[PDB]
């Protein structure tokens, strides 16, 4: 239960970074 | 047990390294 | 059945972050 | 056993990176 | 099953990650 | 036997990333 439930939370943080380094990249770009 | 009290660490740490880069894509804009 | 599943987004995040990093690179070097 | 002591490394790798990430936020400011 | 499928996929892309992030590092000296 | 692997695959992965960051941040002062 508590694994499954840190899981979402790893997996939801890592879309949000997932998103951010895109920005990152395609900033970068200029 | 253990496990799960890594995994919430784990998660704990990324939260942060979610929120810095946020502050980096922000700067970099 | 959410573990796998979590487990597969992570898997599906980290693929992204990776790309993301190579562009990175690639924009560093260029 | 085994899983727990990677999930235990894990974790703290996690935390340094976590530092060092802020500290490039700080700079790219 | 396919949690030891994900958790390799997700071994390989923080290979490339770690890659990827060393070339960043040996870029941003110069 | 083959999570155990992965998971050891893992943390020696984040070791890098650790030391790469810590690089990275040195650099950006």
């Amino acid at each position: 239960g508590e694994i499954a439930k840190s899981l979402k939370e790893i997996a939801k943080s890592l879309k949000e970074i997932a998103w951010s380094l895109k920005e990152i990249a395609k900033s970068l770009k200029g």
